[PDB]
This record gives structure tokens, sequence and C-alpha cells, in this order.
């Protein structure tokens, strides 16, 4: 029976209003010395609010069901009287955010690699009926080899919250689909929008609808007047045009084919999907 005492704490990886993440190593038994990330949530901070309770249980249910190389792996999960524990794989490659900052602009082949892996993760989720919604550079980590991992399926990680009712808009909203910000109803097509926004950011240096402040950003996102810079390749321009459509049902990937439709686009013409999913493709950046 796994317990908190089975793990030795090595450092604090992060913290927020609901709990903390530690780097840990297993003290004894199987995988003695194996390194994990341990997320520890305070039930007291959660159980009084039906929405947060629900969100917590959905996080654990999603992470338990998902079996995919490009989504964070949940190893153990247990609780005590006052805390919930999630033992996750430790991801040493950092945030994709740090990669965009260091490079400014990705070469197309580098962008293509990361966007391809993300699309496979989104496809896995979508066929399970799960919508990611929060695709953004900060949310995308890299393992020690440099492969993509999607994270943040649970409670709010922000230190400053937007309003007092929901945590839906606490982060940057620069990658969020217009129909979410409009509260006009949405489905898995929001993820293909977010993929486009991320792609635009990789290849230009900034998300497509940024402004001087948040209001102006939201206004631009809702207005949806896409300007594609001339230096984009024909394949990139074409895909971005198809992903960043205001009308969800027109978006590439919104169709019945979902990720399959996006993956069939000429921007991804050189991707071998079997070798990619099997992690046999050398990543563009190696955290080593
Ligand atoms: N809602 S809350 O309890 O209050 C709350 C929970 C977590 C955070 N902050 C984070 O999770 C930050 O990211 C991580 O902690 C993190 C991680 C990992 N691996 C990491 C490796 C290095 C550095 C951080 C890592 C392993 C992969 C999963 C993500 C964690 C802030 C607030
Ligand atoms: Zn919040």
């Amino acid at each position: 029976k796994i317990r908190p005492e089975c793990f030795e704490l090595l450092r604090v990886l992060g913290k927020g209003g609901y709990g903390k993440v530690f780097q840990v190593r297993k003290v004894t038994g199987a995988n003695t010395g194996k390194i994990f990330a341990m997320k520890v949530l305070k039930k007291a901070m959660i159980v009084r609010n039906a929405k947060d309770t629900a969100h917590t249980k959905a996080e654990r249910n999603i992470l338990e069901e998902v079996k995919h190389p490009f989504i964070v792996d949940l190893i153990y999960a247990f609780q005590t009287g006052g805390k919930l524990y999630l033992i996750l794989e430790y991801l040493s490659g950092g945030e994709l955010f740090m990669q965009l900052e260091r490079e400014g602009i990705f070469m197309e082949d580098t962008a293509c690699f990361y966007l391809a892996e993300i699309s496979m993760a989104l496809g896995h989720l979508h066929q399970k009926g799960i919508i990611y919604r929060d695709l953004k550079p900060e949310n995308i980590m890299l393992n020690h080899q440099g492969h993509v991992k999607l994270t943040d399926f649970g409670l709010c990680k922000e230190s400053i919250h937007d309003g007092t009712v929901t945590h839906t808009f606490c982060g940057t909203i620069e990658y969020m689909a217009p129909e979410i910000l409009m509260r006009s109803g949405h489905n898995r097509a929001v993820d293909w929008w977010s993929l486009g926004a991320l792609m635009y950011d990789m290849l230009t240096g900034a998300p497509p609808f940024t402004g001087e402040n948040r209001k102006k950003t939201i206004d631009k996102i809702l207005k949806c007047k896409l300007n594609l810079p001339p230096y984009l390749t024909q394949e990139a321009r074409d895909l971005l045009k198809k992903l960043l459509k205001r009308n969800a049902a027109s978006r590439l990937g919104a169709g019945p084919g979902d990720a399959g439709e996006v993956q069939a686009h000429p921007f991804f013409r050189h991707i071998n999907w079997e070798e990619l999913l099997a992690r046999k493709v050398e990543p563009p950046f190696k955290p080593l």
C-alpha cells in the first residue's frame, strides 16, 4: 500500500492556492530511487466547493484513463484524511514556453515536430471525449529526451485569479478560442483553434491576437481578423488559415475526422506518424 512516507522530498517544483508539487524519490521497494513529481492537494481547500471537487475528480479520472506518450503519466494516486496525492512522472525538459523564449522564432521543421506530437495527444483525448481547452506554451512540458507532454488537467495553477467565480480565464487567454470567451457553447474544435494560435506564435514570435492589455486582446480574438505575415511558407499559411477560423464548424479538425483531418495537411507531409508515436524521431531540442 503506497503512502506519503514511501517518498522522500527533494525540492518544491511549484505551489498554488490548492496545494503543492514536490520532486520526490521512492525510498524502498520497487523502483527504489526512481524520481517522480508528487502533487499534494489540501482537501480543505477543495471539498467546500462542488466545482473544484468535481474538477479534482475529473483530473484523476482523465489521468488514470489516458495511456499516451505525449500526455503526462499518472503512476500512483492515494489520499489521506486531509490530502490528495498524485504521483506523476517527473518532466526534466522544462516548458515549451522556455524554448520559444530562447529561440524567439522556431524554424518550420522544429514547429512542425512539436505541433505534430501535440496533435496526436489531442486526438487521443478527443476520441475519449475529453477537451483540453488550455493548450498554451506554459502547459506543454518536455521529457528528458525533448518529446512533448501535455499537463494541467486539474485545478488552477495561477497565483492571481480572474474574478471570484471561475478559474476558466485565469491564465493568459491568448490561445483560447473565441467561442469560449463568447460563452456561446463549444466542443473539441476549440483545441484546433488553440493549436493554430500556438503554431502562429512559434513561427512569428507572438500569438496572433495580442494587444496592449487583456481587454484589447479579447477584443482582437473575438474580432478574428487574421493577418498572415509574408515570410510564412505556403503550407504554414494554408494550415493557419484553416485552424484560425472564427466559425468552429469550419475549422480543420472540427470535422468527423478530428486529428486525422489536421494530420493529413501538407504542412505535416514529412511526418511519419508511426515513428513519431513510437518516439523514434529525434526532437529538435535535447534538454541534455
Ligand atoms: N492547483 S495547485 O495545487 O495549487 C498547483 C499545482 C501545481 C502548480 N505548479 C506546477 O505544477 C508547476 O510545474 C511543476 O511543478 C512541474 C511538474 C512536473 N515536472 C516539473 C519539472 C520541473 C519543474 C516543474 C515541474 C511533472 C508533470 C506534471 C506537472 C508538475 C501550481 C499550483
Ligand atoms: Zn484561478
